């Protein structure tokens, strides 16, 4: 099946202002899209606000402030901070739109109608600022901001008892169904220490989720039940059909939606090939969602993939202070090459001037500008390479390898295993050019010197290419300086080595340009 390539990020609680780890987690998004574009496929990048609820509502009240206009700010903040990023994502969906309203209620019904929705009741624990409920297993003791009472083991924030007659899902009637899925599709989690996560969870059991709420206790901000007023739709329920949502929805060159199909496949972007998330709402990706799916006769996603960060709470670092300061594709750079799937990562001032220095500017720029340099490259120009020795051969089978295993680490998605796979093969080329010593050839063998800047060339501009979903502003200066014609910097065909050829003239040169500039290490 030749479809869209449906990628998405969560939706963010509206609550507060956007910090970095919502950045983090659209950046994900925003790379894994960039990627397969650059494979020359058709994408659907997806992001937006969470907007409904008690917790959203309960700031709006905290400011003063009328949930319509606190909502409409704070989401205005998200879309310029994503701009600000420069991400490549296609829509901004927020769950306040009437069309999303439209698809829940639709939803619901499908829910309702295959009798997979009953009228009982919810006693139990409730992480309102979580918006997750709680097991009695699943909380402990605490503080309040200071005194004594029950907190979630998840996320450690404040729960408080709930008893409200409530309309139930039937997900206990899904349970072998999730764990035939699980274990039938072995990929369809990520990483994989949180497939077994989710398997033993459910293998333990599954209890009926509480998909509406009491209105009074919601402050009647939030999607009514299909014929029942009284009642509110579960706050995830009506955030997870974003996702649903999005895949509807024709959008215009400007960003705005314009018409919600009927049919998903109208558009053939449903299911999500990767949804990207935080390892805080794994529960509601990796259950929930799936069996909504399941009781609605819907696809299920191929791919949930959860990072190693949290999604929403503030638990110092501002985005756009630390772009100013380094860079805009360095910071998305560091903070994807620095940060796994299980969270150890330093994220200092020291070691970002580490790494902006050490492999930016040392690795890549360096060798960026050694091969386009007037004193080496003498003709401006991509030289005809003469035979090959052994050792250029070497270097050439792992430049030629580099795309097959770079894409391998990209469709996982394990972004950092993939640019490392990358700079490994960059740190190769130094290594080489090194050795040869391109800059004494130009006297004593000019004929050698082809052999030798003509690799340089042809790695330089594939590690680039397969750089560019990370460094998408430098890998457009890299092949600017480089001369690389703009048909080649996409497209599977070139990540073919040589796919350039020989007699293509660099770009032209500036006074005082430098590609990545060193920060003292003060
Ligand atoms: C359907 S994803 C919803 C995620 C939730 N709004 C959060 O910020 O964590």
């Amino acid at each position: 099946v030749e479809k869209v390539f449906f990628v998405t990020s969560p939706i963010y609680y509206v609550n507060a202002a956007p910090h970095i780890g919502h950045v983090y987690s659209t950046l994900i998004t925003d790379v894994i899209g960039r990627y397969h574009r650059v494979k020359g496929e058709r994408v659907f990048a997806l992001t937006g606000t969470d907007e409904h609820g008690q917790k959203v509502a309960e700031a709006a009240k905290q400011k003063q402030v009328s949930p319509y206009d606190f909502t409409t700010a704070v989401a205005g903040e998200f879309k310029k901070c994503f701009e600000q990023m420069d991400y490549s994502i296609d829509y901004f969906i927020r769950t306040t739109n009437e069309q999303h309203k439209a698809v829940v209620k639709e939803l619901w019904t499908k829910l309702e109608q295959k009798g997979d929705i009953y009228l009982g009741r919810y006693e139990g624990w409730y992480s309102i600022s979580d918006e997750s409920f709680l097991t009695p297993q699943n909380i402990t003791d605490g503080v309040d901001k200071g005194n004594p009472c029950k907190v979630s083991l998840e996320s450690g924030h404040v729960v408080t008892w709930v008893s409200e007659e409530n309309y139930m899902f039937r997900l206990s009637a899904f349970r072998e169904r999730l764990l035939e899925w699980y274990h039938a599709n072995p990929g369809c989690i990520v990483p994989e220490f949180r497939r077994r996560e989710v398997i033993r969870a459910v293998e333990k059991g599954l209890p009926d989720l509480s998909v509406s709420r009491a209105r009074a206790t919601l402050h009647n901000w939030a999607i009514p039940v299909p014929g029942n007023p009284d009642h509110c739709v579960y706050v995830w329920l009506d955030a997870l059909t974003n996702y649903l949502t999005g895949s509807r929805l024709r959008v215009d060159e400007s960003g705005k939606e314009v018409s919600l199909v009927d049919d998903f496949n109208e558009l053939e972007r449903f299911p999500a090939d990767v949804h990207v998330i935080g390892k805080d709402i794994l529960k509601f990706h990796a259950i929930y969602w799936p069996a909504f799916l399941l009781s609605a006769g819907l696809p299920l996603p191929k791919k949930i993939v959860a990072h190693g960060w949290w999604t929403k709470d503030r638990k110092v670092f501002d985005p756009v202070e630390k772009a100013e300061e380094f860079g805009y594709d360095a910071l998305k750079y560091f903070l994807l090459r620095e940060s796994g799937f299980s969270d150890d990562g330093d994220y200092s001032d020291k070691n970002m001037i580490a790494r902006l220095n050490g492999e930016l500017a040392d690795t890549l720029g360096n060798l960026v500008m050694r091969c386009t340099s007037a004193k080496i490259n003498v003709n401006g120009e991509w030289p005809s390479p003469a035979a090959y020795t052994e050792e250029d051969e070497s270097l050439i089978q792992l430049i030629k390898d580099l795309p097959g295993t770079a894409d391998h680490y990209y469709l996982i998605p394990d972004i950092q295993k993939a640019i490392i796979a990358v700079f490994d093969v960059l740190r190769a080329i130094n290594a080489y050019v090194t050795d040869m010593a391109p800059w004494k050839l130009v006297k004593t063998d000019p004929e050698r010197l082809r052999t030798v800047l003509y690799i340089t060339l042809e790695g330089v501009r594939v590690t680039t290419l397969l750089l560019s979903p990370i460094l998408p502003r430098k890998s457009v200066v890299i092949f600017d300086m480089l001369g690389v014609p703009e048909v080649h910097r996409k497209g599977i065909e070139n990540f073919e080595f040589g796919a350039v050829p020989p007699g293509t003239r660099l770009g032209p040169a500036v006074e005082g340009e430098v590609l990545f500039s060193k920060r003292s290490t003060e």
